[PDB]
């Protein structure tokens, strides 16, 4: 979903994307697509922040990374 | 927005229903939410998918109506 | 997702209204959502919990009402 | 404090009220606490709106006073 | 309320639980009964995934088996 | 303003702060206006609870320690 997406950052325990206001469940139900698939445990979108988090066998980087191939 | 992410739009005798993709009401609720009173939008309030928009006092439903699709 | 969601129906000439447990709304919308148009259902809004739904062309709001009642039994 | 409400406005419909940006839902509940009592069949807040209807009897006009003698 | 869990997993940071669409809210509201009587900290909810954390002195592990428990 | 916050508590991985029914939206609006450099990294809300984390280089505390700067 074009520029919508604002900012893709992350630290030690998950990968936080800001998106334009109430975009946040568009940008999210993306992720969602692969989801478990790539490594991606969990997404959780409020209205203009998404939190995922990335699985066992996967660290916060490998998710930020994937995600760039996403977007 | 996008229309790609609009499903359906629709009214009855009391509020205009737009239906969009799973996510995406808040998204675009907030275009109509850019109109005022004077368009004829009294408020828009928007759900999961789905979004009820209401007409100002001095428009009908099929105004608030043509004025989202010439919003569209 | 027992009805025990479903605190009260009832509407007015615009909508009906139902109060669920807090937090239910979604869930309880969705269902409504699986009716469509076709059974009279314009549009189906829900908040925390409280949800409106607003009935289509050549149905009034008494005829959702009786839908939704049978479509929850 | 009530600066987070904006507006107060009708039609043959609703009562709308226009909050700042996340205030909706906690408005909102407290338009909960007057109930079919003070003739309120629901609420539905989303972001930084609210929608009211009176429940049988009551018409717009008089929910509409109800959350200005309420407010 | 049943079959409105899909699936229980966690990781270093969190447990995330998918329910159904929509279901998110009313199962973060069970886990809301526990309290910090348990080992969580915090459980935030979006519509679908809920992402839970365990207080201090516990692990994600920890949390983990008693939200099984619970569930 | 009064008891609209209820408690604001971290661990590993993100500080959690609780609300009223229906806060979590406005308290995390006023939370958003600190971000990246000024320490917070993203900050989630849901009804009642908020989960907020900080930025690449800041300790959970230091980004906690701002947060009670506040309430
Ligand atoms: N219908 C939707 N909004 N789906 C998107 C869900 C995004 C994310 N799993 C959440 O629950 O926050
Ligand atoms: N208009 C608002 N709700 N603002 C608050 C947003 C809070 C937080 N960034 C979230 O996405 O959950
Ligand atoms: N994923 C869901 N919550 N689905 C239910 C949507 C309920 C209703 N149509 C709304 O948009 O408010
Ligand atoms: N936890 C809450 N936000 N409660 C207030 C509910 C507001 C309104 N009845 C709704 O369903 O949208
Ligand atoms: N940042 C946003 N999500 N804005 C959209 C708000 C749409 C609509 N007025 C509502 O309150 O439900
Ligand atoms: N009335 C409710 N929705 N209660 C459930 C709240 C779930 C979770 N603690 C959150 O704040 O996101
Ligand atoms: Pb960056
Ligand atoms: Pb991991
Ligand atoms: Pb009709
Ligand atoms: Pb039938």
């Amino acid at each position: 979903l074009k520029n919508l997406v604002l900012d893709i950052d992350y630290n030690d325990a998950v990968v936080v994307i800001h998106t334009s206001p109430g975009a946040a469940q568009l940008i999210a139900r993306l992720l969602d697509s692969l989801g478990k698939a790539e490594g991606i445990l969990g997404t959780i979108a409020g209205d203009d922040t998404i939190f995922t988090t990335p699985a066992n066998g996967f660290t916060v980087k490998d998710l930020y990374e994937a995600i760039l191939e996403l977007f």
